[PDB]
């Protein structure tokens, strides 16, 4: 499947839609999409690259930064995740981090 991801940028208030495959992560889809995130490590152990759902689920199984609480709270290496629904995400969160 193909899962649509609204990506927001709350301190530019812009808006942008990808299509992203599920087996592709979500910054893959956005850089070839044209559309360049925050990132360092890309491997799931930083917070650089942080975004928050608004709705919408992913799998981020191969993350290791965020703990359980941050989860909860919604938050997202967009590096390591997956798209498992269509999604709303604030992206560039990484000040949230804590
Ligand atoms: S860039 Fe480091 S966890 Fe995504």
């Amino acid at each position: 499947a193909t899962f649509k991801v609204t990506l927001i940028n709350e301190a530019e208030g812009t808006k942008h839609e990808i299509e992203v495959p599920d087996d592709e992560y979500i910054l893959d889809a956005a850089e070839e999409q044209g559309y360049d995130l925050p990132f360092s490590c890309r491997a799931g152990a930083c917070s650089t690259c942080a975004g928050k759902l608004v709705s919408g689920t992913v799998d981020q199984s191969d993350q290791s930064f965020l703990d359980d609480d941050q989860i909860e709270a919604g938050y997202v290496l967009t590096c390591v995740a997956y798209p498992t629904s269509d999604v709303v995400i604030q992206t560039h969160k990484k000040e949230d981090l804590y």
